[PDB]
């Protein structure tokens, strides 16, 4: 299937031109922000998608993700398949590794507090993150095989929720400026 949603978060100061294009394309120009996602995607997370992207442009200055992006709930879970980055390479607690698509991936899990998310301004979750070992190339048609993310992370008792939210292949920015230009499908 391709992509029915489209995601576009902003908090905390500056510009985020997000334009939502034709297909499964879109654009992002940010500049001085606090935070930001925006992508392109399902409504419906699943743990079996194959999600494709090229991301034409990858233009971040300073921190930014290019990044598969979702939640589950029950329990609430931000999840995360980071291809690239800017100056900074997320991370967290080391759990294992992970290979897919083409590259070995770092696994973390976070416990975020007080922190925004799909239920609201002030709550509690966890994060799972599959951060690439070293950025990917862009430009090209790239695949997360986000079902290899999922058996890694439940070999190291990283379990999602089983009611899925949204999923995406985003633009990620915290307190930076730069560009983006992705198709997901
Ligand atoms: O859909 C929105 C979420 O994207 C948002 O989650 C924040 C996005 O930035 C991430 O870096 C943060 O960890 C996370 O708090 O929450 C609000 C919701 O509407």
């Amino acid at each position: 299937a391709s992509t029915d949603y489209w995601q576009n978060w902003t908090f905390g100061g500056g510009i985020v031109n997000a334009v939502n294009g034709s297909g499964g394309n879109y654009s992002v120009n940010w500049s001085n922000t606090g935070n930001f996602v925006v992508g392109k995607g399902w409504t419906t997370g699943s743990p079996f998608r194959t999600i494709n992207y090229n991301a034409g442009v990858w233009a971040p200055n300073g921190n930014g993700y290019l990044t598969l992006y979702g939640w589950t709930r029950s329990p609430l879970i931000e999840y995360y398949v980071v291809d690239s980055w800017g100056t900074y390479r997320p991370t967290g607690t080391y759990k294992g590794t992970v290979k897919s698509d083409g590259g070995t991936y770092d696994i973390y899990t976070t416990t975020r507090y007080n922190a925004p998310s799909i239920d609201g301004d002030d709550t509690t979750f966890t994060q799972y993150w599959s951060v690439r070992q070293s950025k990917r190339p862009t430009g090209s048609n790239a695949t997360i095989t986000f079902s290899n993310h999922v058996n890694a992370w439940k070999s190291h008792g990283m379990n999602l929720g089983s009611n899925w939210a949204y999923q995406v292949m985003a633009t990620e920015g915290y307190q930076s400026s730069g560009s983006s230009n992705v198709t997901v499908w």
